[PDB]
């Protein structure tokens, strides 16, 4: 009996002021977000969203960025009228970071909670500056963080697909998900670009003004040195995607914690094989 939410949300206020120089108390954020239900789940009370979105954050040792992420995104995602949940996929151990493998774990695990049909993949340190930048899926894969301050508020190259993106359930399945063997920094987002292009798709984007995005400045994380194999790996995507991704994935979930504003899945994703 509730009617469809309108196509575009009437609640959006467009551009927003974004800053990362004050402390954040998630207790307060939770109290400022009374409609967000345990585990960081929200759907509107007044209408049915067609956007059933699981937002997936690859994570290790960035608690400070996460509280900023939570503080800014939760109110925006509510104004966008999404039926959404947050998933922080926390890499166990202290071995080399694997961004794309976490994202896969995220897709697969989230699906167990709820019938999500859209996946937003978001780095922890990127915050949109305009709530017209929709954190849901389109008829083609969606690149969301299109004009980041750190790249001068434009794309750093036209095939860039890093930062924040969104794939529908079907688009993610169609590329066999993300690669598992990009260990350490660099290039997994280029490989994913390739995967989309090899399956007949193109990149949807908002304009540079709406897609304005802030990156929280930070120094290097240890255990994520540039991957020196990344260039050879991206040159073979077409062949390797056939058997490397969802259909070749295993992991062991160590812990699932429902916090009021996000579900955190701690996971053993292993070391290179
Ligand atoms: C492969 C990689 O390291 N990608 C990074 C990227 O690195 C800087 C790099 O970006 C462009 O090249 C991407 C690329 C894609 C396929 C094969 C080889 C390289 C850029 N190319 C152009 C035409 O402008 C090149 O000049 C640069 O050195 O940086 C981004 C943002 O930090 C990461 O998201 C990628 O993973
Ligand atoms: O030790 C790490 C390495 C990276 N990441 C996650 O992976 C993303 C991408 O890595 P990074 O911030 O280094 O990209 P950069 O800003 O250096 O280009 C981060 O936003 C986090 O979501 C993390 O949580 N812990
Ligand atoms: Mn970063």
């Amino acid at each position: 009996s509730l009617p469809a939410c309108p196509e575009e949300s009437p609640l959006l206020v467009g551009p927003m002021l974004i800053e990362f120089n004050m402390p954040v108390d998630l207790e307060l954020v939770a109290k400022q977000n009374p409609n967000v239900k345990m585990g960081g789940r929200y759907a509107p009370r007044d209408c049915v969203s067609p956007h059933k979105v699981a937002i997936i954050i690859p994570f290790r040792n960035r608690q400070e960025h996460l509280k900023y992420w939570l503080y800014y995104l939760h109110p925006v995602l509510q104004r966008q009228q999404l039926d959404y949940g947050i998933y922080v996929i926390n890499q166990a151990g202290d071995t080399i970071f694997n961004r794309a493998k976490l994202l896969n774990v995220g897709f697969q695990e989230a699906l167990k909670d709820y019938d999500y049909t859209c996946f937003v993949f978001s780095d922890v340190d990127l915050i949109p500056m305009n709530d017209h930048n929709a954190y849901r899926c389109f008829s083609q894969p969606r690149h969301i963080s299109v004009a980041m301050d750190k790249f001068g508020f434009s794309l750093p190259y036209v095939q860039y697909f890093g930062g924040v993106s969104a794939l529908s359930k079907q688009q993610f399945l169609t590329i066999n998900g993300f690669p598992n063997n990009y260990w350490g920094w660099g290039g997994e987002d280029d490989d994913i670009f390739n995967r989309l292009v090899f399956r007949g798709m193109s990149i949807s984007r908002p304009n540079a003004v709406v897609g304005t995005t802030r990156h929280i400045r930070h120094s290097r994380d240890k255990k994520n040195e540039p991957n020196p194999q990344r260039f050879d790996r991206i040159a073979h995507t077409k062949e390797t995607m056939l058997s490397d991704g969802l259909n070749s994935l295993t992991y062991q979930v160590l812990d699932v914690q429902r916090y009021p504003l996000y579900t955190q899945i701690t996971v053993d994703i292993g070391t290179p094989s």
